[PDB]
């Protein structure tokens, strides 16, 4: 494939090898330099073909970022080639939601990766947006596992893991999951789904995030939240103009690839959505 | 009067000629360059005198800020030794207050300026805190009048004259005053009551503010807001130490002063109030 290509878009050079402090290293460059964004649903552009070809073309080459499926899908063709062992998973978002809420669809996926010298498996999610892992953890129940950023913890009931990040001194489960392996197909009906349908979070507003060393960044609309060490930020932007600066100059995405639909004009239908 | 302190305080030298340019020259340069802060207030040390000898001492050696008294009671014994004339008045704070409240105490002291060779009078006031006015303005009644920020407006009924500024695009009444002129000791026992009555809003929080050519920045307790350009920020400290270092590094203010009183213990009493 090319990773070259993917290499030099997330600020690495050289072929790494398959081990522990490459993973690590690959997390946190793809963090900081490919942005969750949901441009393509938001502007009634489904995101159905979850394919190496696919995901490269948008991700890399175009220098647009992606959503959940295209995020942890490109990295997931990326470790596989390098020589990871990699299956794909898929889990339903808890995040926020009542302790008596229906069960939520299946809108998530994220890896199990293995190294070649089975130390078990890793759980890597590059995905998630604002709040993804910052680093892979063992895919272990039990432990509270430090990373980049914040303590993370995996449980588990059965085969029915949640991951849970302790925010601002708080936890808060973000997504439940199965190891399960799941085949592409069925991640893209999910992605089909998360991408279309009148009612998902991802079709009726915009969301646009990157994570750095020193902060995690999240846009919904006009209010962009920063998490820093000691402090929050929220930055609230008075148009869809500001908006459109900042996914440009702040979050690094170009807007060229959406000549003639509009941009300005759907962000500013979201801003409070 | 050595005013050479002052003037590298606020980042000019030489001896500026008293004419208009110089004044706004000034205006701005004392915005960005001496903070609005009421650390003293907030620790039980009142503001009690405001002579040329501890307002110097304070504001330029000690290189602290100070509250309303203490900023234009500054500038305008330096305005004065420069050569302009100098009339302090004192005023009543409305902002934000309903149309049947109370009528408010004398809380206020701002600056009535004569420009020599020029027509008039000019209001001049860098004590306002947040929104405070960044250019001088023609003490004149009716005109809207640009800044090097919001446009600002005078208006008139009687003596009573009020200073509006439109912010974010709302015309907002800011304080009302009389041109009357006050002696020092009317300004005092102002100061004195702003300082230490304890349902003072000086006394029962921390305000620290600032404004640069690109942005306001106005602090309570542990909330930083900031009005720029087509965005507002809202930054929340976690705890005190972080407020702290905002004061110092941020905001520039030097705390040696005040060593041995438990600045970080009283902070964190009010970080919510």
């Amino acid at each position: 494939m090319d990773l070259g290509g993917y290499l030099t878009r997330i600020g690495l050079d050289g072929r790494p090898r398959p081990d522990l402090g490459t993973l690590h290293a690959i997390v946190a460059a793809h963090n900081r330099s490919i942005p969750f964004e949901n441009l393509d649903p938001l502007l009634g552009i489904p995101v159905a073909d979850l394919s190496a070809e696919a995901l490269f073309a948008k991700l890399v080459d175009r220098r647009r970022g992606g959503y959940q499926y295209e995020h942890n899908g490109l990295l997931g063709y990326v470790l596989e080639e390098l020589g990871f062992e990699v299956e794909r998973l898929s889990g339903r978002v808890v995040w926020m939601r009542a302790d008596d809420a229906p069960l939520p669809a299946q809108t998530h996926n994220v890896l199990s990766v293995a190294v070649p010298g089975a130390d078990g498996r890793y759980l890597v999610d590059v995905g998630f947006g604002g709040q993804t892992l910052t680093s892979p953890i063992r895919l272990e129940a039990g432990p509270v596992q430090q990373t980049r950023h914040e303590p993370y913890r995996l449980t588990r009931h059965g085969d029915d893991h949640t991951l849970a990040a302790q925010v601002r001194g708080e936890w808060q489960p973000l997504y439940t999951f199965t190891t399960e392996p799941r085949p592409r197909i069925d991640l893209e009906v999910g992605s089909w789904y998360v991408s279309t349908h009148p009612g998902s979070h991802f079709v009726t507003g915009l969301t646009v995030a990157v994570v750095t060393d020193d902060a995690r960044y999240n846009l919904r609309g006009r209010n962009l939240a920063v998490h820093r060490s000691g402090a929050t930020e929220h930055i609230r932007f008075d148009s869809a103009a500001q908006v459109l600066d900042a996914i440009v100059n702040r979050f690094g995405i170009d807007l060229g690839d959406l000549a003639g639909r509009d941009v300005q004009a759907r962000v500013a239908e979201v801003l409070d959505t």
